[PDB]
């Protein structure tokens, strides 16, 4: 049974420490291995060093705390080794990629080798956003917007003290039109919100937040989403060439992208998804009585929206 | 078996990158180079084969090789070795394009991920192309623009003929990267020799080329900066080891590159070290002899706690 991997990202907030302190110490009933930057465990049961020098600590609550070098593969493979030998037991893996950490390279690690593809299965990317400092952090650091862009789910905290932050709701939507935004106004972040996002599965509803007309404000950010709607079918060969040219032109620019396509002559939905250079497609549920259409979303920095829309517009007969 | 010399070519895209790539793939220069790029500059493709990992490898008329990459760079690197061992292709230099928004970080880490890559490939250096006309603007808007400079072992500054008095730019590049020498590329094409033989990923004793001067106000302009640490006193090898390990872990996500020469208390040999992000290594070197012993270190990164770092090394004193 594949291990469910969750990436916890977002800028330096106080809420991240509280969440990590809850996984490592309290008894929540989850079997979680954690790769973090700091030190929140106050009850270390045992400890072992893997074949690749990975420091693996077993905690009293059953959970595991794990360190990482510059090569994440080492920690991942050492966790599997000691899992197979019954040294440790865990069902979920939570990796902290907060601060200046790029979620990109971490995601790609879980697709690098065949063994990691089979033994690990990415769940989703969770972006923690502090409503008080979000705008400032995103204005100064590109990586702050990027972490939001990679997210399958955005947890917006401290809105009770940030005041009227509807403008922030919009800005997150312009950056990431895929991820729903969860706004916790009273209480803390539930641990279960990190899991079962289904973010790395083929979706038919790729766009959660419908785009609104704000020309003078929808060009502020550097990372944005491009939502493309087609009410016409396209040739599977033609659209395949367009995508391959598109994904290569903006290779370094694209964070994540998903879409549902109406293929000319095919009675089934064609779904696709991708992260940077890695992309995959597959057929799905038949159209039936539902009116056929195409819906795609491209998240990235400095995307050539004009060229992208024009390319899809030329697929019309 | 001579380890293939790998060069990373970074910097914000422009006319200096396309012309340079078009010269490597087409013109006769005498280098046996394999190129991994994003575009398609070569015109005269001689032969083409597909690797066992679906790598598209093209042999060119000028002898050079053009290669494609998926999201996993290991695939192309291992397929190049496969067809090199089988005599299908021949090259002794590898040039990887990481221009635009590309982060040099993950690419650097690829060449340390596995033992085979450590022996067959040898990271020469990171070459950063800089447009004198647009540099200040790009660096103000994009953190990645400063980062690419921060990773550089050599900075090629171009379009200085159109920019003119780009002296304020020299200083800003120096504050960002105090390791890398700056080469003002004269008008025209960037010469191919400026990309090669930097010895950037070897242990150096002269870690700082551009010794920092006093420019307090302008030294708070960037997010990525260098911290030059000078010590005129020896340190306990255990004490300094604890300080570095705490430093590297505290600023794990922040550190781009770092190098240093250390005066170890009781040891007659120089201790050199170098690192890229989380990956770091140290080793002894040339003995001191008649040369006056001292320590010189440089830390390049974003939002570095300079105060804490200097204080930590200051506490290593007796
Ligand atoms: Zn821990
Ligand atoms: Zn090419
Ligand atoms: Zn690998
Ligand atoms: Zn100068
Ligand atoms: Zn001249």
């Amino acid at each position: 049974n594949p291990i469910a991997v969750t990436l916890l990202t977002g800028f330096l907030g106080a809420g991240k420490t509280t969440l990590l302190r809850h996984i490592l110490n309290e008894q929540h009933g989850y079997k979680i291995a954690v790769i973090e930057n700091e030190f929140g465990e106050v009850s270390v049961d045992d400890q072992l060093i893997g074949d690749r020098a990975t420091q693996i600590k077993t905690l009293t609550n059953g959970c595991i705390c794990c360190s990482r070098s510059n090569e994440l593969e080492d920690a991942l493979l050492d966790l599997l080794d000691n899992l197979d030998k019954g040294n440790i037991q865990f069902d979920r893996l939570v990796i902290e990629c907060t601060g200046m950490a790029d979620p990109g390279p971490i995601i790609q690690t879980f697709f690098s080798h065949e063994v990691l593809c089979q033994r690990y299965l990415l769940d989703g990317v969770i972006a923690l956003v502090d409503a008080v400092h979000a705008d400032e952090q995103m204005n100064q650091f590109t990586i702050a917007q990027s972490q939001v862009g990679y997210a399958d789910r955005i947890l917006l905290t401290k809105t009770d003290v940030a005041g009227e932050a509807e403008k922030l709701h919009e800005r997150l939507a312009r950056i990431n039109a895929r991820a729903p935004v969860y706004t916790v106004t009273h209480g803390d972040i539930d641990l279960g919100l990190l899991f079962n996002t289904n973010g790395f599965m083929l979706e038919e509803n790729v766009v959660s937040t419908k785009p609104r007309f704000h020309f003078i404000a929808d060009k502020q950010n550097d990372i944005s989403s491009i939502v493309v709607e087609l009410d016409y079918p396209v040739d599977i060969s033609e659209v395949s060439r367009v995508m391959e040219n598109l994904l290569l032109e903006s290779a370094d620019k694209l964070l994540r992208y998903k879409g549902m396509l109406w293929i000319d002559g095919e009675p089934n939905r064609l779904l696709f998804q991708g992260v940077q250079r890695l992309y995959s497609a597959d057929w799905d549920r038949p159209w039936g009585d539902e009116k056929p259409h195409s819906t795609m979303v491209f998240i990235g920095i400095q995307l050539p929206e004009e060229e992208i829309r024009a390319a899809f517009a030329g697929l019309r007969k």
